[PDB]
């Protein structure tokens, strides 16, 4: 089907679709989104990236333009009318002005519908590799519109695949993937005071409870990836992407790992669970 | 009425959209100016323009168009607006990110807003910065993201504006180059750190003219308490003094004698830098 954007209540042709140039999120990045994706045409986590999104916009001091259950209305009818696999971006906007009481009343929303591009089966099988940078998100907790520097820093990336953001050397996550690195076939991974509450993320932890996989909630640090196994990095879209190289280290034997392989494989077999 | 000039027309400015396919809505991908006039005419039109060039230059931006074309749409919008006017030319990512790792489908436009000068009062009684612990990166790029300037203001306790002030070192407003003066010195970080702002241009020309002394170095928050005076500069805002950071009062809390004399001597000198 052909891409669709909600928008000012109706359903348009996505190259159809304009925002006012008087927009806050235009003018100054302010903006917050999130990605939801479909398995067999049903969205997963619709609810968690929800409550996300309203997060994002509370921590930006936006106030929300419509309530969770009418956003959710507007997803499902979105995703009947493109009757394929669909990746979903609904976008919180500042709208036209910060007031006085220092909160944007005015936010405008409209919601993205594209057909679903997974990753190329080769890089499941080959694996990728990942730039890390002298960087961190600020307001981590909120995924806003700003990929500016996900962009900007790859002249330097050598055909990496993702930014990792490497603050001091402390792995925290990539610029739209949470990290994961395996040691002695257990899962390291920064906790959510410093990276996204990734969808992804909440799933593959709840998988390693089932499957009594010890999970380490710290930032790995670079310094460590040389006794590493395994590293993958995790997103909704992506599932779970093998990692096979960190700058110009090596992880493990430089091809995807066992227990990654393992997490993808129970992943798959399990997502039904997660559909709304 | 408010402007905009976009696909070769100046439209009502409320009046002008953007493809929401346009990176610079989906993922925060452009870079833009911020141009005042005096007497109708832009204030150091051609130092914004070259900043312009290089911040789409450094985010892998193509520009849209030529220098000399966007200095001519502005001259024809400040003409068009028939008064003093705050111009901001916008360079978008457009719609694809290249194999090329370029932005060759880079949108433009330009927003022309009647200026809105500061309150008089904040001149008289000077403005309160809330420093955070963050910084800009890629400082000398000015992207459209400002968007730690706002959602930072939480617990702002009513300031005028955000101090980067990474790991206790200030480098910069979110909106204006920050000036400490400490035994009648002036202090303000590198352009290694800071954003090369034209009004913070023409005040290290107007302390050379003036014999005083200029140290390129963040000043240090812990350094505050010893500090005579502080300003924020910026294109629309002139020289505005800075009479709190966060809790600590600067001197007496008020607007300093050096200060309020570099502000004097600007509105003076600027005449050179119009175009
Ligand atoms: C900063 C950041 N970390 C982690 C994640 C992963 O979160 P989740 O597992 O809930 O998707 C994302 C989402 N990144 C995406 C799309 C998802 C994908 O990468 O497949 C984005 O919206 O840009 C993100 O933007
Ligand atoms: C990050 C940053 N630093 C410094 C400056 C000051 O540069 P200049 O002296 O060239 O104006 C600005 C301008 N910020 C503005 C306009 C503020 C003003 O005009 O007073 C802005 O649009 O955000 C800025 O955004």
């Amino acid at each position: 089907h052909m891409n669709l954007c909600y928008i000012d209540g109706k359903f348009l042709p996505l190259e159809e679709a304009k925002l006012p140039v008087t927009d806050l999120i235009i003018q100054r990045g302010v903006g917050v989104f999130e990605t939801i994706s479909t398995h067999s045409r049903r969205p997963l986590m619709l609810t968690p990236h929800l409550k996300r999104l309203e997060g994002s916009a509370t921590a930006s001091s936006i106030v929300m333009p419509a309530t969770l259950d009418e956003m959710a209305r507007i997803i499902r009818e979105g995703i009947k009318k493109m009757g394929c696999e669909t990746m979903v971006r609904p976008y919180i906007t500042g709208g036209d002005s910060f007031g006085k009481d220092h909160l944007f009343s005015s936010s405008r929303y409209f919601v993205i519908f594209e057909e679903i591009r997974k990753p190329d089966p080769i890089l499941y099988e080959k694996g990728v590799a990942l730039h890390p940078i002298n960087a961190e998100r600020y307001l981590p907790s909120t995924k806003s519109i700003n990929y500016m520097l996900s962009f900007t820093g790859q002249r330097d990336s050598k055909g990496a695949y993702e930014i990792l953001y490497c603050p001091e050397g402390e792995i925290v996550e990539g610029s739209h993937s949470t990290f994961f690195l395996i040691k002695n076939g257990h899962l390291i991974t920064a906790p959510t005071s410093r990276a996204l509450s990734g969808t992804t993320r909440q799933i593959v932890l709840e998988l390693a409870r089932r499957g009594n996989i010890q999970v380490e909630e710290r930032c790995p640090l670079l310094t460590e990836l040389p006794e590493a196994e395994e590293a993958f990095i995790t997103g909704t879209v992506k599932e779970l992407l093998p990692v096979v190289r960190i700058g110009d280290q090596i992880i493990g034997n430089g091809v995807p790992g066992k227990l990654t392989k393992h997490l993808h494989q129970v992943y798959l077999s399990s997502i039904v669970e997660w559909l709304e």
